[PDB]
């Protein structure tokens, strides 16, 4: 078997060390745009978000309201695929025909032959294979089928890998963007598979950067899961992630499709995992945080502020200049 | 004194990182058979289990019912030896002439001269010297006696060492399989001897493989104790263990020779250690879990599924392909 | 991005290993004076404190009474700047004209143009640019303006950096002393910037000593925040810090400008961060309560006697000797988690 | 300042890995004797203990009863010096003329000119300078006075250091044995006061290495004592395996009937008093005051502990302490493992 020369780490084990902040670096001048899909060197991505946040492919988070709300702020949602092809297709259509908003859709490696056409006809701007382990022939086959039928006209995100090898496989398979994260989810012990979210992102980004140099193709990567604090967003971006996928964070908003409940005088909101027995056959609570616009605005202002402490006016600048340190276990145990 | 460059670790400190899962790797195609006794390169072991689980050499777990139930599922039990030579021989016989089922039996380094013949005559398929410290002349003497009288016809497992040095000694002594594990057991501080189960397995396996390349003799090793969760099974196997010995896991079952009791409305089963003042002169409660068949089925289904995430259809494949990472203490401390 | 070969640590992760104690090293002979502002090789700083303690630039700790009480013990306070220029200047004046006591003042990188002249006129002995991130052109600009107008006549501390790069920048910019500390404060998660206080001090100090070899200029550094126990003082000094800035420690005293409240039988004092909403509007911080400890004098005396005693276990009669002779070891997380 | 390439550790962070146990390595064949004072190569120590256990220099543990009981088991006690010279001297005399028993006495760097002569006259077999920081001129001066007046006739242990530098200094001053341990005692708040100390295991390991170098350099073997930090019996085996010739314990002995403290019932539990020598009461004839569980007679406890130690030694394939120190395989354990 193969072992590693060092243990994996989570976002909570790192801190950013300030760099030179110039007079022109004010939060208001910070550009949070980022590429969603792969593009060739010297060119621009066919799809660019204004903000680096995307909502999780979950019944408890990415519904119509969320897709529209998040799209309005510059992000994009991936309508959960744990429902019938018609339902999803409809939701996608609804978002597109609201008055245009970008919308994504999750797909599986089983019914893609009939699921993809529907989503495409429905107007989905981008798809993403949904899996806890994307390092497999099924994703290669699924992605290959899509290229076979739509060429580069259909954008499909892929996987969920945690190392260079997994990244490499999906990159060669054709994926437009690759998703990172196994076990870091807040609602994730069972199979004993996973890796610290921070280490997974750092390792995958290094591989992605090599790949770019080798092929001239820049494949955006998404840090999926593990975001507990706003500053985790800044760390994920600083470590190389182009955009971030969150579930819990969004589940707490008014726009999520879960019901608002009250527990012990506190207004909560339901939130369950896609791997739970209820979604797979198409569980917990999170504090109600209010409207998406208000929250997203706050989190990103904090992100923008921090970027300037690091001397960065753009995400690529941050990824280049960021100084990141590990923190001792005792420091965290405070 | 001799010191080590790194601290020893437990199974809870590791995670498996997915490998390439080919379309044909589905739980129903995974072969969980594994060798029980040493054989020559290129050949096969004389004894091969259908599943890599064996029950502990303890009064509270390996009785007649356990031996039959587990053998049915494809594993094997080592009838406890903290009882008269006549009693133990009786059990071995009952199991053998039930209607054939393989059964093991534990022996000690004191009365082996009469215990082994009785056990052998009763039809025991394999023996195992039972000790908390197999790194001793007594085990070498015992194996030497069995060889003197039966040559290679009687298979004898041996030890319980936690490093390459102990493994090498027992290998050269002639052991058919070597058991790993000191201080990792659930019901185990007193003498300050032991090692993290994970490091012990990793270290002994490395030595076992060197021995293989040097002699062409592959000696199976058993990871004994320390299994808290099902995923720990996959890890032990991935680290090189050919089979796993468990006590607590099996004590919880209906087939264990202990009585079922009720404590606070919760049905429990008695479970005490072989080092306790009662087994030696021939303690706690574990939750009742039901039938062995149903539990073993669920655990191994998880193991099979995980093996496929790792791209392995067989145990030897898992041991070769497995990517294993250490986890930060902060991560575990969650 | 740039990564570090080792995790940062806090003061609670270190212990001092004793050195040779001489017959004459007794607390009563230990000299605790330390330099406040940069000076050249072989020389003496123009401002030397009798004790290495200074109070934080916070509304909840450095008011007029604190300034007088701490100056009396040999230290110095930095009157908070989260108030109008007239009020702060008034405070400085009252301290200087009490009956003379040294006093400092915090300034910002925004209104320094008129804030500095007023504070200087009011009689402030030293100023300090107050910020959670001093690694910025604004600090260089502020010091530049000051040097342009008063040359070396006005002493100004600067920053709050946590690494050699930050120090080097502020040093070249002209700072009279550089303050270390981001995220180690007791009332500090949000932006995720910072570094363990011990590592920050150790790294900045190493850079400060290199700078000294290169330029012949010694720049005193201040370990700001993170002091929980008295022995943390000795450690901070041992690691290279010339003086220590504290907020919580002093807020607990009778002389702090905050009111006293009773929380379940215990007498407490209010203590809120300057990054909180209320101070900025004259949220990097919180609003808490620290146990009332009594008079500054008694407490400081108790803490320092502890420091002096430890210094002698280390074989040092002076702070510079300590920084030179100290044997410092990291302790296992298990040892701490006891 | 000076820093270290690695963090210090406590005894709880180590485990022993078995070695080859030969058929003849049985508890009843193990030799636990050990040298108490320095000797020259190829020679033997003028004082050898039958068991590597000595009792702390504390009012709460080393009184007359303790001294007699432990000496009977093959060890030795160091009568506490936080009392008048006449009192301490009387106690020593009592033990020596009980019916002969070896006994030790603690001394300080203040009144030694009058204290040493009295203790020697009373018949003390060995003295030991009692201090929390033995790395000082005062200890060298004290030892220098003793050498001047009695040459090598009077044996005196010294200090309490935690590193090679402190060891070397005391070794050069002329100490007959050196005590290791600062911040490891149970009744200590590992310096929430001064921030001085070092993990006991690392302190013993480091001091031992220097001791062995000093030996190769001078031919003089100086025994070292691991003082404090012993919680479990296996810590005893660890300390010895790490190179300690003998162990000094406070809490361990305080729990016994022979300790000079009172037995008191606390929540149905029979306890015994135990306070540090740096606590306000002993200094007025650093530490805290407390209770420990009553454990009964010293003989029964020391027998059980040492049986366990001997047994473990054989798991490591050692019949003697020097063999253990040579063959022991010691591993650090991950912090996660400890947090179990
Ligand atoms: N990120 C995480 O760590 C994590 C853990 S669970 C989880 C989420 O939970 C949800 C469920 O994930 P999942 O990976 O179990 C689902 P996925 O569809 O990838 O796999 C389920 C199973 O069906 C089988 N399968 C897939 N495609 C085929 C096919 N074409 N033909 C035959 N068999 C096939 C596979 O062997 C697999 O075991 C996901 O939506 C995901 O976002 N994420
Ligand atoms: N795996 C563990 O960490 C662990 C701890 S306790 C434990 C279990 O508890 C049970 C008891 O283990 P154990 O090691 O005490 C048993 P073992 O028989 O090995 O030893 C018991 C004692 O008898 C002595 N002895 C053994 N053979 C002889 C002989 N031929 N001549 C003279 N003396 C002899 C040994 O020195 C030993 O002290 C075992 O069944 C084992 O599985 N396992
Ligand atoms: N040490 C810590 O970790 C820490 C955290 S909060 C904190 C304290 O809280 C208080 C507030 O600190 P702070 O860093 O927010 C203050 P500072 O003045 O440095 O920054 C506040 C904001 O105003 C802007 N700003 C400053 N000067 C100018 C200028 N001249 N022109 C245009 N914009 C400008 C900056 O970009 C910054 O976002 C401080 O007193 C400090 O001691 N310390
Ligand atoms: N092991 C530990 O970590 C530890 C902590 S406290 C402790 C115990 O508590 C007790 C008290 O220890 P301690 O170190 O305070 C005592 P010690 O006598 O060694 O020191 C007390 C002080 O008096 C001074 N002093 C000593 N001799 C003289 C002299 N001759 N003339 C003038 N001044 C002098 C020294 O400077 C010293 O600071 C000890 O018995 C010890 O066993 N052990
Ligand atoms: O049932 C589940 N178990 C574990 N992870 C899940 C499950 N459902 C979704 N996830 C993952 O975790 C993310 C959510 O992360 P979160 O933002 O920490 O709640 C999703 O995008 C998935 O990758
Ligand atoms: O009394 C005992 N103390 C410690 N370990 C024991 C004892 N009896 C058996 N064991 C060991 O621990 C295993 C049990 O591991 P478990 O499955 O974690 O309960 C056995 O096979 C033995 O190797
Ligand atoms: O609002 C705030 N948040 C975090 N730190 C603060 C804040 N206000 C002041 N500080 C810092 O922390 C120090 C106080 O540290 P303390 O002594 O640990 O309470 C000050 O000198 C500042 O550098
Ligand atoms: O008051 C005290 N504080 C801290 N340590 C003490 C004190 N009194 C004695 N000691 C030390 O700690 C040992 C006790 O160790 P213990 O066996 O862990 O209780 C003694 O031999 C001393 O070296
Ligand atoms: C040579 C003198 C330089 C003085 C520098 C003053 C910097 C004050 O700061 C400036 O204040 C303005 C008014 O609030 C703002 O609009 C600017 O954005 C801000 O940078
Ligand atoms: C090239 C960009 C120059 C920006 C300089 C803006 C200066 C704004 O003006 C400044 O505002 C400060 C705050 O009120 C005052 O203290 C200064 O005296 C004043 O000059
Ligand atoms: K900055
Ligand atoms: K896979
Ligand atoms: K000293
Ligand atoms: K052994």
């Amino acid at each position: 078997a193969k072992y590693y020369n060092e243990p994996c780490h989570t976002f909570n084990e790192y801190l950013l060390i300030p760099g030179l902040s110039t007079v022109d670096c004010i939060p208001s001048n910070v550009n949070l745009s980022t590429p969603l899909v792969k593009f060739q060197k010297g060119q621009q991505s066919e799809i660019n978000l204004k903000i680096p946040l995307v909502s999780a492919i979950m019944q408890s988070v990415s519904g119509e309201k969320m897709a529209i709300a998040l799209a309005r702020e510059g992000g994009i949602s991936f309508i959960f695929g744990s429902q019938s092809i018609e339902s999803q297709a409809a939701m996608v259509h609804a978002v597109k025909n609201f008055k245009r908003y970008l919308v994504g859709a999750g797909i599986n490696t089983r019914d893609f032959r009939e699921r993809v056409p529907a989503l495409v006809e429905a107007g989905a701007d981008v798809l993403c294979i949904d899996s806890s382990d994307g390092f497999s022939e099924w994703q290669k086959i699924t992605i290959g089928w899509i290229r076979d039928k739509y060429g580069d006209k259909v954008k499909v995100g892929a996987g969920n890998i945690v190392d260079g090898e997994g990244f490499r496989y999906l990159a060669d398979a054709g994926a437009d963007f690759i998703k990172i994260g196994i076990g870091g989810g807040s609602i994730c012990e069972q199979k004993g598979i996973g890796r610290g979210q921070a280490t997974a992102v750092i390792d995958v980004v290094a591989e992605r950067n090599k790949y770019f140099e080798e092929t001239g193709i820049y494949i955006p990567v998404c840090s999926d899961g593990g975001i507990v604090y706003d500053y985790h967003m800044t760390l994920a971006l600083a470590m190389g992630a182009d955009f971030i996928m969150l579930g819990r964070y969004f589940a707490r908003f008014e726009e999520s499709p879960t019901r608002k409940v009250t527990i012990n005088g506190s207004v909560m909101k339901e939130y369950w995992g896609e791997g739970s027995s209820r979604a797979r056959n198409w569980d917990s609570y999170v504090p109600y945080a209010g409207k998406l616009k208000d929250n997203v605005e706050a989190s990103l202002n904090k992100v923008k502020s921090t970027m300037c402490n690091c001397g960065a006016l753009t995400i690529p600048q941050l990824q280049s200049k960021a100084k990141i340190t590990l923190v001792s276990s005792v420091s965290i145990v405070e």
